[PDB]
């Protein structure tokens, strides 16, 4: 754990840093062919940070343009694994260089917390790319038992351009999720971020600019999701776009692809995660502690977080009380305070979104057992609401907030039940001190990952990603990250 | 090699069969609940073969009922794969022991050769099930590198109810590479197969359940596109659909994917596979005889045919000689006729669009030098067009017909250049005697798979699928047909 | 489950049996050169049933000649994959048409008792068969990350000429662990049998003979351990030994590897296996049914035999008047007799070695709680041994008979440390009802299986094998079985 | 490429050396307990460079025990994968900062060449490091198809204490290719270095503390083969021994295994290896400049270098003058002095062994086309011996010197049985323009590596080991070294 600074100390370097601004394509920045900007403003102090290019189908064009460019040319391409490996980890080594500077920027723009972005956010960067770096000359492809007469391989090539549209909620992170994979299978990629959250992406391309990534192999386009979103979705000569964000929108994606040029699509979307805690735990304090991490880890603004907690009759109370207590540690406010495990929700909209479910619990008549406030208008206090039936829109709908619902069972069958009772299936964890449970519990809930006497996504080697509505196509993270971004093709030769 | 029957013997099976007529859903036959049928008729002869149960969204709605009860109450996936592998056997048995009966009728309802279907399509269709029933239980899943306070198991799982939609050209051969690996992985499915040749899938469905695949598990649903097509795309309780056929047709199951529930979609379409010809090749005869095979096996209606000759200039005229000289071993008529290595074109809609290439290779004025003919409106010859340039709409459209393309080049990066000179990338062929040319072909082609001095698909342990718009998030074939059908889960059990 | 014959029409079978005598060399029977023979003798009544060829140096010599012509030529090497695969499954074909007769012969020779070996040893070796044989079409080998200007692959190739040495435990399914694997990777094999069990393994040369396995390609040579096994594993020309037996054998064939031509050598051999039975289990009975059946199926004549029982003090007593309870149903006597689980040991040499360890029980005054009797000189009543500590030598050494030791403990911490306490690593059991207790026993005890809440050995996709002294360099079953008859090949193409 | 001094510059480096002495034991240096030493002399100048500790029985004991304990408490492997790989990579920067020092420590013991020890051998020390790091968190283990009545995983877990038998050739390169993989498995590792050159090893295994490697994990023990090796390979607490020399030395470590705990053996040794040039090569100067560098790099004291030419008639002539030209640019000379491609022989006696062999060829009055002289009692220069037959001794034994023999062929089955024409088979070379001839000699020569249009060993992510009397068990470097290190467990966990 690196030192945390004072609270002083980060607005010191928030005050010193020159935020970037215009586009990045082709080896530079560049302002948007129309001229326009938005405004990048802190969530939690409402002052303006920058006015950022405003870009459309014009400057995408560009960007898609130079990357083809690159793509053909070999200039990325071409270099051997171990060759694409060393730029990357120069580029890994880049950002941890300017870590407090890029952690106070992406607090600054998002609402996070300083001290989660310091501690979490810039490390799990760093290491999604030293991961994935080193992961590209460890990556066997096949040959096939044909017999003596051929000699058939089954290899993978990178699939072309690769457009790479982010969510809000961690900036830094999900363009590590999605560069790593991407740029280590040889692509040419043109990223856009969240318009939320544009700055540190841009800072990054940069970054990787001295790092000799080459002109082209890696552009970031800001701008709105109709304007410079959907041009990159549609663009004919995009081979492939991996997205993170809502359902309503990844379907979007699929219309671009069967509308343009049948480009592959990725999708990662949202989920209504369940938390199923046994009657037979060994430690009720421990599970309180996961699920109170679960739930509000980054505010809710999580797209794993614990929603819905279903937990054993005999054992509520109890382990409702436990989670009171594990809330007194959880201080909220100041994104840069380091006293702060929680900051500002991301956005005006955002937070309306987010309190329209706390109106929409006290219309439905249910016990706010904790929490349930709001401040500065844009900070939600962690809230629990005990009483939620399956059938509540708390129980059915993605909240993306500190929102958690609670659901009693009486036998592990109601449980399973309960906890798939969704259109998603992203995540789910299950707390139990029985083998037989636990193994029910992690073979039968359907969702992309199931942690066991714990909360959490897996690690740098573990795939993520949803069941049904959750997702579409493939995982983040781990080895099955780079099919994402490879075509199979099978040579066959004949040797008759 | 199976001994072949004489025309007379083949037509006193024919007079025997008895048609499938019904739709099989949940272990039977029945009526579509409409009570609606369409005519089903011999291309070659005009005669009536079956009314068929033409299916519609509501007969789908029950199909996919029956495989969603099968699915969760785990009758076929809670077996192991050493017993779904037995299963499998079985059938690919069944078909054995029926295998000129469903040669036949696989000819009548298609147009295809009985010499053919005899030695090529059924024993490619037993074999498909037999692999994939083989592989099952010899598929490894992973654990995850995460240290000593974890164990972390990486598994798949199947994905649910599968929906799996036909094209004519290859009923049941497509058929198995379907249902090869979807019902080894333990899904239901549900078959749309193409109107044109709906009989052979449900006599196989039959048989499957004389094997022992449970009710439900194996339903074939017919109808026409938009009628039984369509609401199997759109349905909210499928999973995943598996299409072959044209892209225009493909792209429609993505728009049906983002309307309905993000169901995953694979997409296996069309091509314009080039056959890449050097001027150092040591038999030139040989090389003519993979190409003709090539472009006009199965009356060129096959998504790998060869449909683009690029050779060199060198050997352009003595290759041409030769492949005339192969062009007399190849009979066209009368399907019944085992002399016969083309058939019937499958409909007089599709004769119709394949004779409006041959005239507009005459509007073009482009040299015809060998076939062009037409017999009895729904046989064409084998044609070879020569001085195709890459503007001409008979090097870039699919013709999906016995008509190849000729074009010349001086240099390899020329002949590659051309070959990729297209929005399609399924197959391609290369032949030449250098090692390093060898590899520049193998590499630099667009395609899924090339093959090396011969001409073919690879084999059943080799993926098959398209690059760019002739295919869309999988692969047919081969242990990687597996992922089509399965989701992968993280399973991760703390252990601190 | 095959319906069981009677008594009577057992003894009918092996009345009319005609016995394999003669060594199988090169597609046919024939006699050892020196023409002397050894007495096959049915160990439960004393009748001889054969004179065997008694093989030498010169047999072995011949034997490997004719595995060396055959491998040289290519007969069996040369055939595709899916060639070799279907001539072993038409060899399993064979064996379950023949399978009455086999079990019947297996019995005879061995002692073991009918009913297992018609349900278990003959089912279990027809699927090891089936097993490897479809697996060998569905084994890639690799391609290096080494980038363009290189093309390297990573192949796997048939080591040559392969000695298999066997034990007389289960005659018939360690010669499919051994032939499967080594045959369908396109080894010539020579199998030296144990004499006291040389007759299946005879029979079934023959078989694959019928079924097309080349002349030369698999040979069973039988003859004493010195005499027979000692020339294969010192011949120049053998390119591999792959044995199961003793510890001290084993060792042998390391030296006559060092002091001829270094061919690789692989060792499966005993094991001192523990059942952990903690105090938290959630059904004591099904427990003893596990350990029952652990300690003495086959009599305890099995290297995963339970050998060492480890048991929480709480529950040593409940879970001791259990195991006597389901000792009533275990039946032993004349191996012919349906009824009978028990058989005969397999000689009266080793049923002289395991009475020896009645004997040391009661000179260290160890109390046999159940047990203890001998009849007929051959059978002995299953033996439970209560209060041995890690000093007794009942503890400590293999006896490979139906002697279970008990050893109590107060903590799981002395328990793995109990589980641990041998020189050997085969195998290992632990039944528990804590998920926290069953991650603990499966990682930290030393040993090639550990099965959790039942005993066994896996199945036909799991490795078997030994940590320490238990094994050698390699495991049977699973696809890693394949590495043991295979050499790494990197082939390295420039294409700068 | 990194920038070479001036002969005086690396003499100051070489005059400042504090050179290690003592063995390196349990984190630390210490003396042999029986106070002995031996002499290490710069084998170019006769000079003592250091009295160096000369450990026996005793001494090996006390390194295994210390390395046994860390084993046993986990202080290393039960580190994370991610956690190990830093400390590695640790090491590794470690190593790169030391280059300079450790390329002329290198050189002083070895004689190797200065410019080759800072251009070759410590870039791929430092490189190997690095990839066996970075390897570790990309493995994944298994899960096996046993259904869903139980979970079965396939694991791998460290061996335990391995020992380490270097040779003298690649002194600091052998070591990264044993201790990268075996340090990243989670292994304690005991070194016990060739006497010749152990003064790397002991630099090494400092710094490797520096870098966090805990004590006890990594230790170095030199002295004598039989003073050190052979306790260590006797020793009952190694459970594996990895060892790279000759085959005659390597036969006593499998007689170690045998007569103590029967460790596991992985031995790597010599081999006779083929470089096989066709008559259709597009460049013959360079095949000449391939066959002279795998004939003459490290002065032919390589496992892989080249020593049989077995070359087709037509091209002979014209090759030998190239090849003539070639060894122009090879001076030879003192160590220190950047212009040498070659340096001095390791000692007196193996000079005495390479000259016997020039004596040999004089003896057999075969033609010496090239080279044939000796400097200083430990230089031999470049030599090429024409016109050598088959029963040559220079044909069939293990010069590991400057010494090319020539073979004539007339065709490519003549070059294939010449190639293969030997007990050994480690690697192989061969030259040819024809895809056809490619494929054939690839596949139809016996050796663990062939490269095809250039020399060498692969690279980091490819495997090196010998077929036949070149090697048993093992392959080094690539994802299969980690198999050396590793046992096999399944985990079989009911859940029925
Ligand atoms: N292919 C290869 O990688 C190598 C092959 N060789 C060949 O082997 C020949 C002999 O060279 P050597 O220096 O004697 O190599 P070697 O095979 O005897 O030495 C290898 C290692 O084994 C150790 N060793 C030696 N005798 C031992 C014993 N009785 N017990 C245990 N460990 C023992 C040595 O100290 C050294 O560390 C060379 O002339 C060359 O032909 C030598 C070096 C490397
Ligand atoms: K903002
Ligand atoms: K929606
Ligand atoms: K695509
Ligand atoms: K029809
Ligand atoms: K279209
Ligand atoms: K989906
Ligand atoms: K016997
Ligand atoms: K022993
Ligand atoms: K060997
Ligand atoms: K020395
Ligand atoms: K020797
Ligand atoms: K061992």
């Amino acid at each position: 754990m690196t030192e945390l600074l004072s609270r002083e100390e980060y607005a010191a370097i928030a005050a010193t840093l020159d935020l970037p601004q215009r586009a990045f394509i082709d080896g530079g920045f560049r302002d948007a062919c129309g001229g326009r900007t938005f405004a990048s403003t802190n969530p939690a102090t409402g002052e303006l940070l920058a006015q950022v290019a405003a870009c459309d189908a014009e400057d995408v064009g560009h960007a898609v343009a130079s990357a083809r460019r690159a793509f053909e040319d070999g200039r990325w391409r071409s270099r051997t694994p171990a060759e694409r490996k060393a730029a990357l980890l120069r580029l890994a080594e880049l950002l941890e260089e300017h870590l407090l500077e890029l952690a106070v920027m992406e607090s600054l723009d998002s609402g996070k917390p300083i001290r989660e972005c310091q501690h979490t956010d810039l490390p799990e960067t760093i290491n999604t790319l030293r991961w994935h770096a080193e992961l590209i000359d460890k990556i066997y492809d096949s040959t096939a038992p044909v017999g003596s007469a051929a000699l058939a391989m089954v290899v993978r090539e990178p699939i072309g351009v690769v457009g790479l549209v982010l969510p809000w909620n961690f900036p830094l992170l999900m363009l590590a999720w999605k560069i790593g994979p991407a740029l280590a299978a040889g692509c040419s990629v043109v990223v856009k971020p969240a318009p939320e959250t544009s700055l540190t992406a841009l800072r990054v391309a940069e970054l990787a600019s001295q790092a000799g990534i080459p002109a082209g192999v890696f552009n970031v386009v800001p701008g709105g999701g109709r304007e410079a979103g959907e041009p990159l979705g549609r663009h004919p000569d995009v081979a492939m776009v991996s997205f993170t964000g809502s359902t309503a929108t990844g379907r979007l994606f699929l219309k671009y692809a069967a509308e343009s040029n049948l480009k592959r699509v990725v999708l990662e979307c949202g989920g209504k995660n369940p938390a199923v805690v046994m009657n037979d735990v060994e430690d009720l304090d421990l599970v309180a502690q996961h699920v109170v991490n679960g739930a509000f880890w980054n505010m809710g603004e999580n797209c794993s977080a614990s929603s819905r907690l279903i937990v054993h009759a005999e054992v509520r109370e109890a382990l409702l009380e436990r989670i009171g207590a594990q809330l007194r540690e959880w201080r909220m406010g100041d994104p840069l305070d380091p006293r702060n495990r929680l900051g500002a929700l991301v956005s005006p909209a955002h937070f309306e979104k987010v309190r329209a479910y706390l109106d929409q619990a006290r219309t439905e008549r249910l016990a706010v057992r904790f929490g349930g406030a709001t401040e500065a208008g844009i900070f939600v206090e962690p809230t629990v609401v005990d009483g939620v039936s399956p059938h509540s829109r708390l129980f059915r709908e993605e909240i993306f907030g500190p929102l958690l619902s609670v659901t009693s069972f009486d036998d592990i069958d109601e449980a399973i039940a309960l906890a798939n009772d969704t259109v998603y299936g992203l995540a789910a964890s299950a707390y139990t001190g029985s083998l037989r449970h636990a193994l029910r519990l992690s073979r039968e809930i359907r969702a992309g990952i199931v942690t066991v006497n714990c909360f959490g996504e897996g690690d740098a080697s573990t795939p993520f990603g949803g069941y049904k509505e959750s997702g579409f196509g493939g995982r983040d993270k781990s080895v099955w990250a780079h099919d994402q971004y490879t075509e199979l093709k099978t040579i066959w030769i004949d040797a008759s």
